[PDB]
């Protein structure tokens, strides 16, 4: 009864995947944001039918990309369940909410985990969703990928988890120490799965950014060989993210940093400073600077590495940021200029 029938023509094109008349409808004055009397909205039908025109016509005409229906279902609800990727894509370009909840508390993230749609729970994390999100009854995308028997989903959001908790308070860091995470990070660290490697890796940069005790922990746990091993990845992200990680091991104490050496990091981190790529450039450059600042055992294992011809040569650099950390390497190994001071990735 309520309602018009332009509105009611332009849910039926929107549904029915009919692009031209969805363009026509839209020309001749149709809401955009019509809603039936459940609150479902052109967008809605057409995430759940994987229209990935209509859903970019429909956003382009000013449709709200976070309707709600009266289940408390948005349309990014609705693409992560039905597993439409570039639509998910496209709604989060536009605004969608990436924590929006239903009226049990399920976000979109626990339907993608839930149905197995690795990627798209892959976006969602990267666009903020949070990874332990409880619904109404505690459930989390982990505990309903596991139902499912989504065991690769599961160990994602295993590790989001725990990269979350690492970037928390030092009790987060605490428990997650003696809950026995290190060992499970420290294995993905050989994950064929750069989405795993690159949780593990922000997880146990962030944790040995946070004292000597935590840095004692990780490499107790053995992360040392799989990070400097990881210097040969051909992803610029994994290069940064483990570069970052020994960066914080090198800040602690010199049997420490004795421990970087020890595992073979001197040969590729000189090589890095030949990276085109100025982020990965600086971070080689920080290590070796943090490592510069232990002792004198330390900065002669610099220096037989071959750094000092290296570092020299930076000075000429046109990053102004690399010129100075070159420099101030150079007079910690040279000419006891050490209030460089440590380099840091927290």
């Amino acid at each position: 009864g309520p309602g018009s029938d332009l509105g009611k023509k332009l849910l039926e094109a929107a549904r029915a995947g009919q692009d031209d008349e969805v363009r026509i409808l839209l020309a001749n004055g149709a809401d955009v944001n019509t809603a039936d009397e459940t609150g479902f909205t052109p967008l809605h039908l057409a995430a759940w039918e994987g229209h990935l025109g209509i859903v970019e016509v429909l956003l382009k005409n000013g449709a709200d990309v976070n309707a709600n229906d009266e289940r408390g279902h948005t349309p990014l609800h609705l693409a992560a369940y039905t597993g439409h990727l570039e639509i998910v894509e496209v709604l989060l370009k536009n605004g969608a909410g990436v924590n929006a909840t239903d009226v049990i508390g399920t976000a979109p993230l626990h339907l993608a985990a839930m149905w197995g749609h690795l990627e798209i729970v892959e976006v969602l994390l990267k666009n903020g969703a949070d990874a332990h999100a409880r619904d109404k009854f505690g459930k989390t995308p982990k505990d309903l990928a596991e139902d499912n028997g989504n065991e690769d989903v599961a160990r994602l959001a295993e590790l989001a988890e725990y990269a979350h908790k690492a970037s928390g308070s030092q009790d987060d860091i605490q428990k997650l120490i003696r809950d026995g995470a290190l060992p499970e990070l420290v294995r993905e660290l050989s994950s064929p799965n750069e989405s795993h490697l690159q949780m593990a890796l922000w997880a146990l940069s962030n944790i040995a950014s946070g004292g000597n005790e935590q840095i004692q922990a990780v490499i107790d746990a053995g992360a040392l060989p799989a990070l400097v091993q990881l210097l040969s990845s051909p992803n610029e992200q994994i290069l940064k993210e483990a570069l970052e990680a020994l960066v914080n091991i090198a800040s602690g104490g010199n049997e420490q940093i004795q421990a970087v050496i020890d595992a073979g990091a001197l040969p590729a981190l000189v090589q890095l400073l030949s990276s085109p790529n100025e982020l990965i450039l600086i971070r080689a450059l920080q290590a070796l600077s943090n490592i510069a600042s232990g002792g004198n055992e330390q900065k002669q294992a610099v220096k037989e590495a071959g750094a000092l011809e290296k570092l020299e040569q930076l000075q000429s650099h046109e990053n102004e940021k690399i010129q100075k950390e070159a420099q101030e390497a150079l007079e910690k190994l040279q000419s006891h200029g050490g209030s460089g001071g440590k380099a840091k990735y927290k």
